């Protein structure tokens, strides 16, 4: 009827409708999942996630200039696509460098994130040869140093910024001074002064410089500015140095937040178009500040992970609730919850949901997806349609769950976290069990 | 000197300082805990939570009067502490009933929540002999009575009522219509239809009436205005089925959302007090309709497991952030974060945080106690203030996070869940080990 329609740029490359009107991804009903595997469900579509694998490596020139975000999705399969087609990986913690290491993730397409790096996650990494770690602090970069030195190599390393840009869809907020925990001020002098420190030692060496600055972005605009006020701390340094200690600053990092569609009217640039602009604003601001243009380079999480994932679930209650003198809103309860996406609650992320275990000539009625935690707030969709005959055992699938669902997933109420399971040409595939009460309970120490 | 008192409302009751200025719980110095255990760490007063069980049980008359909320934490160690203080247990999903019973907990004492019950679930509470089930749809009142004749069993059963009262903190909304998934209004006739229902089955038996109305709440205005709508119900139930067969539902639950004190100013009121003019505001508005008072049951989960656990970090990155022309913000990154404690970000919460490991002549200043993980959002307390002198392997802590804290925990950054230890006189055993590699590679296949 109107509730029919899957819009393609928020569903997964390979989404498809039966004969019978049963959604597909991949050629396998979404039925046939949910019997074979359980719900809830996570339904990887692995061609769409090397398809935009793909697509993203070519728009900017190498998959070395694409880093995949980890933390949007990881485990061991993930790790070996990104390998397999070529991009790099960007881990945080030393839990995600680990789990990438135990997949054979060659160690020089790794790059190294975060705030708070221990001894020990630098250690590690040098260990393993991780091969660029992004500091964030003076204090990383003392320990960086003895580490490195001590190891009897040469650690390349950005440097992460804050240029007061902070995007977000179709705008973006410029500040004085950003106020957040990540980088270091341009403005302050403390990137600068950073940028001595790893001068004056032989143990570092520095070769690009990091800017992170939203998520959900649709818009080239911010990351312009952002870009103009990093491109201006290479002038700084070269003016400083002279382009001889500086050469070898050839890299800008734009960050991630490359956004995609929740909604149908979510419409964020194709990453061809989005690549091109970049390039030329990349090359535009270093020549009209007398400076070779660096290499650009991007750490897409979202935008890799999202759409080609979406997460299943099965209708367990459906009740009328008034909302006015005359209104009503139908919440539908589903299988799972803010244990398997938080986001909404978390972030006031909006998903698109849609039956599919069959197709109903019923009419649409305003609707909430809600889960099944003892808490008010444990909302999946905040605001939807549902026809009107949606009814216990009916199956929906919430659309683009590929990325930060899964990886900020828990037990509230003792609820384990769903399976989830790949498909690719006819064929599913356990990749991560779902997990049991004996799960629940390994923790506990007798 | 001042970031030097913890408040007494607010820190476990069994807190002191040493002789050398470390912060002790139950007698255990932290920084000694820290060194066997490690950091992050959820250290548990036992003795604070059994002495929350006694009192909120003498108050409302006896621990059959309190049933505590297995939500805000629950493992078997602490279904046998709830268990031996005489104290009835709710549960929500189906994990939580397994843990529960493994914990051999007695299910005649245990209590079964949710908006979205699975036939499964209701099918091993009966078997289990639960012994309350608190209905919230028309077709849960089907699946259950069903399941109840099948067994051989006639299964006591509570409905959940919406009677339009929002309670938090100082203040309530009240509402027409409320606007969420659980319950039966009340002046929709919903709740009536409910009543009515559970009356004519063959299978189940009404023995009360539930209403939950919010969290942290201080004030008793919310729940006198709730009992008032909720007995009006029950002038109601025999203004049709006359006083015979009404004196079965002899039990009103009032729900949880007691509140406690996450900083000094909270003045919750005490449970000794409270528990008073609930039973009064039951009693007067009991009669005012003509009835025999019912018994009062209420529900906490925070206000038990809350006050009695802080959580132990180390200090590892200390960055001064410029927030103005001329004012500084430290930021203080620390050993976990948004994964252990996610309430800052999910709900804005404000927490108390001190330094534990020594005591500081440094002036205060104005700080953000941050986390690990790589997204900004990742603040544990947004605005404190710390010793100027701060610095890396320090050790704070964070009271009162014994309550939807370890509950909520994921594994954002493949970063492990903290263990978990209970201290009583001196002595400290470990509860929930700390997940490792292995765990977050536990559920990967091939
Ligand atoms: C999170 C993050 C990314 C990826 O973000 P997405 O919005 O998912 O594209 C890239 N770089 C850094 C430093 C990040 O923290
Ligand atoms: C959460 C909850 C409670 C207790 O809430 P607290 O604020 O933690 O006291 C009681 N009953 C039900 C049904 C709940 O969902
Ligand atoms: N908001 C509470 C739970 C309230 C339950 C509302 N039905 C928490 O911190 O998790
Ligand atoms: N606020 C963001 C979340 C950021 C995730 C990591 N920096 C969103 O639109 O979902």
């Amino acid at each position: 009827n109107e509730l029919l329609h899957l819009a393609p740029n928020v569903w997964p490359r390979n989404t498809t409708r039966d004969e019978v009107g049963v959604v597909c991804i991949a050629g396998i009903p979404l039925t046939q999942l949910a019997q074979e595997y359980g719900t809830p469900l996570f339904v990887i579509d692995e061609d769409d996630f090397r398809s935009r694998c793909r697509e993203t490596a070519a728009a900017f020139g190498s998959g070395a200039n694409v880093h995949y975000a980890a933390k949007a999705f990881l485990c061991s399969e993930v790790a070996r696509w990104i390998s397999e087609e070529g991009l790099c990986l960007d881990v945080c913690t030393g839990g995600e460098l680990a789990v990438a290491l135990h997949a054979s993730f060659p160690p020089e397409r790794i790059t190294l994130h975060g705030n708070n790096k221990s001894v020990s996650e630098l250690t590690a990494a040098v260990k393993a040869g991780v091969g660029h770690i992004v500091v964030d602090s003076m204090t990383e970069i003392e320990r960086l140093d003895a580490i490195a030195g001590e190891a009897g190599i040469v650690q390349d390393v950005l440097v992460r910024l804050t240029v007061g840009v902070e995007a977000h869809t179709h705008e973006f907020i410029s500040t004085a001074h950003e106020d957040q925990k990540f980088g270091l001020s341009v403005a302050s002098g403390a990137a600068m002064a950073a940028v001595r420190r790893v001068f004056a030692t032989d143990h570092l060496r520095l070769v690009g410089l990091h800017s992170h600055i939203g998520s959900q972005i649709f818009d080239v605009d911010g990351f312009e500015l952002a870009a103009h006020r990093v491109i201006g701390l290479l002038r700084d340094v070269v003016g400083e140095f002279g382009p001889e200690k500086t050469a070898q600053i050839a890299t800008v990092d734009l960050g991630g937040g490359l956004g995609i569609s929740y909604l149908p009217s979510d419409d964020p640039p194709p990453i061809a178009e989005l690549a091109a602009k970049l390039g030329t604003i990349v090359s535009d601001e270093s020549t009209a500040v007398g400076l070779p243009t660096p290499k650009l380079v991007v750490e897409p999480g979202r935008a890799i992970a999202g759409p080609g994932t979406i997460t299943l679930y099965e209708v367990g209650t459906v009740k009328d609730v008034d909302v006015s003198a005359t209104a009503h809103r139908r919440y539908v309860s589903v299988d799972g919850g803010m244990s398997d996406n938080i986001r909404t609650a978390l972030y006031g992320a909006q998903y698109d949901v849609r039956l599919v275990s069959r197709v109903s000539d019923a009419p649409p009625v305003p609707a909430r997806l809600v889960g099944k935690h003892c808490e008010s707030g444990d909302i999946i969709v905040r605001d939807t349609w549902v026809p009107d005959d949606i009814r216990p055992g009916d199956l929906v699938a919430v659309a683009a769950t590929g990325a930060y669902c899964y990886s900020l997933s828990s037990r509230y109420n003792m609820v384990g976290r769903p399976a989830v399971v790949a498909v690719h040409a006819g064929n599913a595939r356990l990749v991560l069990r779902r997990e049991t009460v004996d799960d629940l309970l390994s923790l506990e120490v007798r």
